[PDB]
């Protein structure tokens, strides 16, 4: 399971622990029981603010994004992450580039097409400049300080149901930036398709945020 | 799948497993733009890891337990943070008639008054008591969350248990080692068997350049 | 600043660091920013969901409650806590004993003061026996075993406003077990002393509970 | 107490909470006699016995490059609070490496060109910056093209315990030199306010390399 995400990101599905049942199976546990009476159970947690049973559902995600993306990302500290260092690897020619339909529904001096040119022209010139520092001899941790935020960073993402709940509450949202609330609704997707009942449970009783309410998985 | 039986009545089970070995060095490969490679040299990475101190790899490797112990074990055990849980309510269901009593060996080193037996004797009569007291309460009407406040801390307890290998680690250096009593470590040694046979060359790679403990 | 829970527990500040300024200047550092203009930054922060200011402001309590429910506050993860050991030192004869009004709204087949003396009954044999395995050479961390849960215990805990506010939420409410919605009513009260301003905005915007909406 | 650091950053503490007693205090469970009170500060140092300085907390304003906050961000047992690009004007400050930056790796170009190099490439993209939100392009989007050595500020609160984590992986020469300098700034204060624990700590159980040859 892979997600095109951007121009030139991806979300992609590593590994996954459990099911809908595991959580079941967790909540069970209070009332000395075991594992249709299953998904009635995930509906009452949800609604009732029951949220410890969904801890053990667990996902590793394989995540490609713009640094500006990914320092919003790493905000949410209970997960665990793996990123790509600019300290020990040398870094390719890839960055976020928006297209012209950005900028729709601003008004600007100069048009959309110029912006998405300027962005580019920059990304250019720095990442010359950081080839050039390094091919002189400069520590790539140095190097690279020259590299636009919108620049691709590669990471793991290892994050149980709750967690990925609370982030989809505050990324699947308007308020959030665009370019996160897209990556947001890959993670809805893959989480839809491994746990569909405490998904739709968890739409209809606790997710706080908008879209994914008016857009498909 | 694994099950290991602790104390009189206890047991470590493992539930589920996510990663392996692999799912570390993955992780940790990214940070060079890598991925995976030979055996040999992936192996020496999670030595490599291990020896550096770098343990955010092993947080991908993440295990679920259901445990059966003792509350006093288990009230050592929620100590630790880092991990989930879900556990029998004594305000819910009904507890069952289940307590650890410590066998006479349990006093071995430590010469007592009376016969080790009859300690065991005496641990077996007040459990008795207490828990034909609550029983009664319960049977009277008095509010399930009120009547087991007089069950004593050997009572058997129930949990699921998700934590992820680094936390684990933490775990063994902690409870697997002679200055933690006895009961915990017990469980403890049956957590790191079950860690051993899921994840061989993190526990390998562990308990000859991590581990902090005596008895593993 | 102490305040007493049940027969014979409590709770008692020990220590604070910050205030509502304290939240209000860890949020104006967004925007690279009186009392009007800080407090109603307060109100928009908690109505809108933004917590994380919130953190700046740490509690450290010192409370004395039955293992039972310290069963329960320890499972409130983001903390610190540092408990008395029950295999270190030798326990003292203090348990709760809950009042013939805890039963209270209850039909009881045995009269509500007579529970209360079945569980003393139990809570001094239990000890007794405790006692008698140690005089007997029994170490304290085996003869503690057969020790009740509402045995009192005491312990130190630090906490940030969120994570206190997420405790209010959970335990200042008729689902959570009486004894701890007690505890929590206390800790409610410490909190509204410290940070009044947080404190209102709190129960008006996102505090889910109910019972403080009532005391 | 506030340290400059680099070029236009500093480490500044905010507020304070508790001391070494905090620690003791905790430890004990209770409520002084220093011979009693640092040694077991140093038993518990000594030891493991971690969890009594959790009790204790700090809150720094720190200014430093998004490349070296992007580390620090790393540190999750840990609060933060910073600017954002998303809605304030970012201000024209930038860390600008110095020569002596680039002393003992031998490059084609004099360091001082590096310097320039440098400067050039974050001028014109600032400019381009400016550019694009004067004719309405949003912040949020404008911002991409700025450079990763782009200076941002947040509020840092974080207890003695996860404060010793980030000195044994920061104030370590493994780190990278930016935030090592940071660290030391840390170390300082940390020493400043909690004498014993940190004393205790460097003896005991820290794992880095330069607090031990670096004073304060
Ligand atoms: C021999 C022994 C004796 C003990 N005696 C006592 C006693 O007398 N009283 C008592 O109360 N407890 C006692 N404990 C419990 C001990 O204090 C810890 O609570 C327990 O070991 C859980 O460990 P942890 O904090 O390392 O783990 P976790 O809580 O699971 O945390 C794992 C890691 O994350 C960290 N971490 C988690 N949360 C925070 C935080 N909020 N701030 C900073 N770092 C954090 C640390 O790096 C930690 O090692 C004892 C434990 C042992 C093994
Ligand atoms: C009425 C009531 C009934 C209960 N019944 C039961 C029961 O039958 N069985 C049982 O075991 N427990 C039960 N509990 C305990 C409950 O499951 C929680 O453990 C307890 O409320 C502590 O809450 P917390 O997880 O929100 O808080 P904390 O552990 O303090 O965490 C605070 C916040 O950080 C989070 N968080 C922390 N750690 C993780 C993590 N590892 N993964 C994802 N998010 C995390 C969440 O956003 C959380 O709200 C009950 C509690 C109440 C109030
Ligand atoms: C020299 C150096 C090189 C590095 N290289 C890389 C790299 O190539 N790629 C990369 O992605 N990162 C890299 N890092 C970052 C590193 O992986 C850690 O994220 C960083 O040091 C923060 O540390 P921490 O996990 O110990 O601290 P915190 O996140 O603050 O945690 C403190 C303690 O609580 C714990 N803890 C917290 N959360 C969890 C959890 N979810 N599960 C288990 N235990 C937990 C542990 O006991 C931990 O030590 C590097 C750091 C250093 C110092
Ligand atoms: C629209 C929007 C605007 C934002 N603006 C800013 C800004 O201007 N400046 C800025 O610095 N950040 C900003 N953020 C980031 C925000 O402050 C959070 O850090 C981010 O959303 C990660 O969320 P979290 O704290 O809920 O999650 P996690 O860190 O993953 O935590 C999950 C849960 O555990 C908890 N928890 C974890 N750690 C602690 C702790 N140490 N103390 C108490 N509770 C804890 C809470 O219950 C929490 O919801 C913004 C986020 C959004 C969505
Ligand atoms: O929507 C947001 N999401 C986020 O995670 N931050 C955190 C990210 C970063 O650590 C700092 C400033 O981010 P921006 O430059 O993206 O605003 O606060 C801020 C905003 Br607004
Ligand atoms: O070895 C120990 N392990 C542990 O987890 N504690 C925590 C458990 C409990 O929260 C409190 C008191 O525990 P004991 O009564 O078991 O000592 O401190 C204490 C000791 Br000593
Ligand atoms: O209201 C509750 N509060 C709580 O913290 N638990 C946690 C406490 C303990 O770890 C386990 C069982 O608790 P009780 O016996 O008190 O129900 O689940 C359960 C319930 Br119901
Ligand atoms: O010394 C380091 N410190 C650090 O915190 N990282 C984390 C920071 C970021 O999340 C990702 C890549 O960092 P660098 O580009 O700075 O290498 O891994 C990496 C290295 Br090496």
């Amino acid at each position: 399971m892979k997600i095109d995400i951007l121009d030139k990101g991806f979300v992609e599905l590593v590994d996954v622990m459990g099911n809908d049942l595991s959580a079941v199976r967790a909540a069970r546990v209070s009332f000395d029981m075991g594992l249709e009476r299953d998904r009635h159970l995930i509906e009452y947690l949800m609604k009732h603010g029951h949220e410890t049973p969904f801890e053990h559902i667990v996902f590793t995600f394989h995540v490609k994004a713009p640094i500006f993306v990914a320092r919003q990302w790493f905000r949410h500290r209970i997960a665990s992450y793996n990123e790509l260092s600019g300290r020990y690897s040398k870094l390719s020619y890839e960055f976020y580039i928006p297209s012209p339909e950005r900028l729709e529904g601003y008004k600007t001096t100069i048009p959309p097409e110029r912006v998405t040119e300027k962005i580019s022209e920059i990304v250019d010139k720095a990442y010359r400049t950081y080839l050039e520092l390094i091919e002189s001899g400069v520590p790539r941790e140095v190097a690279r300080i020259v590299l636009p935020l919108n620049l691709y960073t590669r990471f793991f993402w290892t994050v149980n149901a709750r967690s990925l709940m609370n982030f989809l509450n505050l990324r699947a949202d308007s308020h959030a930036q665009w370019e996160i609330q897209q990556y947001a609704l890959a993670i809805a997707r893959i989480f839809k398709e491994k746990c569909p009942w405490t998904f739709e449970a968890f739409l209809k009783y606790a997710y706080k945020g908008d879209i994914l309410k008016e857009v498909q998985v």
